[PDB]
DNA sequence: CGGGCATGCCG
DNA sequence: CGGGCATGCCG
């Protein structure tokens, strides 16, 4: 059953890599709570991981412990094991985005939580509400 | 649970792709309830999807009702979607098995099957019967 | 059934990548046809494709019509192919077996052959004559 | 498509 | 075990 208290959070690309910008927002409602403004080159599963981390930052900053919504099979579980495993070249051109990691990794060893990180089912419930 | 009032299905691969062949068995004794004959070219996944399949038929023709467990999701996936979405190169050498796909194809959607197809759990069962 | 009249081609190495050996054998009588010295840094799939394609000069230069038994069927098709579809590094340690694949590839590229390149069948038939151990 | 993942013979 | 080779959801 969806839990119809909680965030749900999506990636929007162009490119993989490529542009990369993510939201997360009720997943009732709709209402966008959190962006991410784009950021010219990534991938993917970085931005997915990126907007993760953002939302149980957000959670914990306002004292929730409601789930968080994904449909990245890989962000979930990068962010269980609070590692990034992206092969995307870092260098000047990505040194935004690998920041960005950079200082999620850092929150998830820095910090506990008890939000509960699921899979959105896509192939049962349709597209997730923070889709672009 | 297991279901052990089933038949499973295992398929045998020399490579990928490679000489596939493929058997069904009774969960609880091994008995062998049908086999196929080695295939020239095929991909472990494309094994997968017939053994299923023709178990299926297995399954109709005695009117029985037991489920089939296969350790692939993917060949899972491709039957209960009607078709076999494999990148195996249709060709001169590989007429067989993609003829044999077609066949089990066919017979998915003309048929509305009994049969349960289960996902078996190897990393908390073991093997998959043979 | 086995085409005893017919070279069987096997590879030893320590390591993947590490250190690649390779031998041709006479199927029938398992007499050691030829023999790769070692390579230090190699595949165990940029061996067994040498091994296949030294067995079809070996057998080209002396008119021999016989076939090849290998046990890598991925060997294979990249000898079908014309190409070694290695990911090894291409770097100075790595120089003599691309050398030798890239050589190989040339030859490929180069010549025809009719020789039948066969997979030996290890669980049906035991060992290939030509194995290291 | 690419990114990463799940899953499929040899040292 | 891990690594070289493969067959196979989401933007
Ligand atoms: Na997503
Ligand atoms: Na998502
Ligand atoms: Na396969
Ligand atoms: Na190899």
């Amino acid at each position: 059953e969806i839990i119809w208290e909680s965030l749900s959070v999506d990636v929007g690309s162009q490119g993989n890599p490529g542009i990369v910008e993510y939201k997360g927002v009720d997943t009732k409602t709709g209402e966008v709570l959190f962006e991410r403004e784009p950021i010219p080159i990534g991938t993917n599963n970085m931005g997915e991981f990126l907007a993760i981390v953002h939302g149980l930052r957000y959670l914990k900053e306002r004292n929730s412990r409601k789930p968080i919504y994904s449909n990245s099979q890989t962000a979930i579980k990068w962010v269980k094991d609070k590692k990034a495993k992206s092969t995307l070249v870092r260098n000047e051109e990505t040194a935004l985005i690998w920041k960005l990691v950079d200082e999620a990794e850092e929150w998830l060893n820095t910090h506990t939580y008890e939000t509960p990180i699921l899979k959105w089912q896509t192939d049962k419930w349709g597209e997730i509400k923070a889709d672009y």
